[PDB]
């Protein structure tokens, strides 16, 4: 149907900058709004209301640019803002080695219903944060299993 | 009226993005539609639809970057599309030196009323081409007040 053929684009476009940006390690922090409503997070950054592609994702997070500093938020298949606040978690339970991109993503992830997208500057290794876990060296066939699921 | 307040904050946005590029000799190539539609030319690019703003306009353009090369074309207060075609000018009246995108925006501006934007990568000179004719090496003050005479 037209909205399985839309969420199927949107995870394509998602899949495709995540890959570019785990190969190039460019810091990344993507949260996908579900039930529970960012409308408070979306405010904090810079109103797109953009269509989702993978070009326009790689050009948002590229290093030491505007949009780069903190997350995309999207919600109803659009990217709704960027350079997003979302709030650090404070669980003694995340890998001590990551820092606060990884931090926000569990936060924002143990108020909401959202899923949370990471890519680490310092590996580019992929992960996702959802119900206050962090899930980390994710393959691209598992995040793609996280992104159907959702 | 909110029409004016909005069209004011375009020109803000506009403004300060082209500022910022010109300083960092960030190639640009910016068209902003006006009565002639320009629906042709923006299904050429990578559908944006997105608010306005000048963190937006400097992150597209970021040179090596997936939306950077082509034009960006706006409508009212969005853009509507980055990446996109603009046919090349023939005119004799475009200095030898300069090189595609403005013989794009002078091409765009011999077949259409729009007003496109060019900041050169290689100067950081900032030029409009409107109505066939390109007008190089604009002060900040005289682009404002060309995009306000708009
Ligand atoms: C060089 C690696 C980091 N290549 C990837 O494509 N990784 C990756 C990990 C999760 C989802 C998608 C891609
Ligand atoms: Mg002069």
């Amino acid at each position: 149907t037209p909205v399985e053929e839309a969420q199927q684009k949107t995870i394509e476009a998602i899949t495709k900058a995540i890959n570019y940006m785990a190969k190039r390690r460019i810091g990344a922090l993507l949260t996908i709004e579900r039930d529970t409503g960012m409308g408070d997070y979306i405010e904090t950054g810079i109103p797109l209301n953009a269509k989702v592609s993978s070009e326009l994702l790689i050009n948002i997070f590229i290093p030491n640019t505007p949009l780069h500093d903190g997350a995309v938020i999207m919600k109803n298949n659009e990217i709704a803002a960027a350079a997003c606040y979302l709030p650090l978690s404070e669980s003694p339970f995340i890998s001590k080695e990551l820092g606060t991109r990884h931090r926000a993503a569990v936060g924002i992830s143990e108020v909401t219903d959202s899923l949370t997208i990471i890519v680490s500057e310092e590996t580019g290794g992929v992960s996702v944060a959802k119900n206050g876990d962090l899930h980390r060296e994710l393959t691209e066939e598992a995040l793609k299993e996280m992104l159907e699921a959702e």
